This record gives C-alpha cells, structure tokens and sequence, in this order.
C-alpha cells in the first residue's frame, strides 16, 4: 500500500509539482500521504511540502489508505513520468 519514487527533476518540489501532485490524489478518496526527511505531511499539502525542503537528487515514499488506494499511488507514478517530475 505504496511506493517510493526518485525525484530527478532540476528545481525540486515547490508550486509546479505540489499542484499537480494535489489534483491527481484529490481523484482519489485514499488518504494519499508524502513522507520525507523522517517527516509525516500531506501530499494535497502545497506548503507542507516547502517546509520540508525537498531538492533534485531526493528520495520520497508515498502511502495510501482507503478504497481505491492502488488505483492511487499507481496513478500518481504515470503522472510524474509523464510530466517528467519524478522516476
């Protein structure tokens, strides 16, 4: 019930991926979690994320917990592929 993916992109996570990050977990009622540095926050969380300083070169796991919690993390690995924001 989740997953961890390597971010690769050369800026980060601040506005540009946290947005499209939040639309495609708010499509599932799963509670879709983001945990990195040792830190628990929320992955529909645009100021969350800032405050936990994540860079290019970073490592990441995301959670999910509800019905359709596999429909979700698996959704969200072909969003960032294919955007190119994480792999």
């Amino acid at each position: 019930a989740q997953k961890t993916f390597k971010v690769t992109a050369d800026s980060g996570i601040h506005a540009r991926p946290a947005t499209v990050l939040v639309q495609t977990a708010s499509k599932y009622d799963a509670d879709v979690n983001l945990e990195y540095n040792g830190k628990t926050v929320n992955l529909k969380s645009i100021m969350g994320v800032v405050s936990l300083g994540i860079a290019k070169g970073a490592e990441i796991t995301i959670s999910a917990s509800g019905a359709d919690e596999n429909d979700a993390l698996n959704a969200l690995e072909e969003t960032m592929k294919s955007e190119g924001l994480g792999e």
